[PDB]
């Protein structure tokens, strides 16, 4: 469906990457972050951004966080367990040594994976697309 | 056109707020920072998520930024000068006793500037409208 997202937590150079992935197009926003604090920050910049109404993640830690909570109260966001990223590490390898910070390098990335085709549509094209329809 | 953004400069508790307008759609998007690395990266995430061809400024500020011209230069945006925000500060102020931290309201206050209608349509349904088209 349009709304369906699916997030997890990746690690590089020991700082935490955030990856929101919407899962029928493919499409990422992903956040090198230091805490549930940051996970609610990010989960509302994304709801002002794409219809966000189900975040699927794999095991309990975002259940217990008490500010991701009203995050997701105040967005109109469902908690869901069950969800219905090496590539990623992949772009930021190929790219790493044209940014000093990781953060750049992460954002480089998600930049690639989005605009890239797999002739045929982007990651970019295709959550756009399926919002319009 | 469906890539036109207009950037600005906004202020708030002493802290400064970037805003990107899409021009076409009023769909925005927002961040508190502390400096022309905030504002690339910014535009970077931004290029990321959306097509971002051409970013207007106001003043030369932004001509000025090596680091600026650096991340446009690697997402293929063009700076234009001369453009083709007091509605954010309305909804911040509606809603700053929601949050404990500037970011947060700010974040909330886009949220409900792109969620809203005007019957008809949203910032948000506008911007992926006229990207689809
Ligand atoms: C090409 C390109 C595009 C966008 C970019 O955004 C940032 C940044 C930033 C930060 C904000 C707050 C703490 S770090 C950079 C840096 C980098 O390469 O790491 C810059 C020092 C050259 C960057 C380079
Ligand atoms: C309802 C709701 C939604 C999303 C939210 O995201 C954040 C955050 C954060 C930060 C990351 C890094 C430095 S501060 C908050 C805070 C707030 O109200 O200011 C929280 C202390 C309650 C918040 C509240």
């Amino acid at each position: 469906s349009p709304g369906i997202w699916q997030l997890d937590c990746t690690h590089l150079e020991g700082k935490v990457i955030l990856v929101a992935v919407h899962v029928a197009s493919g499409y990422i926003e992903a956040e090198v972050i230091p805490t549930g604090q940051e996970t609610a920050y990010f989960l509302l910049k994304l709801a002002g951004r794409w219809p966000v109404k189900t975040v699927h993640t794999d095991n309990g830690s975002n259940f217990t966080s008490t500010t991701v909570k009203a995050a997701c109260e105040w967005a109109g966001i469902k908690q869901e367990f069950g969800i219905p990223e090496k590539e990623l590490k992949k772009i930021i390898g190929q790219v790493r040594d044209q940014a000093e910070h990781l953060k750049t390098a992460v954002q480089m990335a998600v930049f690639i994976h989005n605009k890239k085709r797999k002739g045929g549509y982007s990651a970019g094209e295709r959550i756009v697309d399926i919002i319009a329809t």
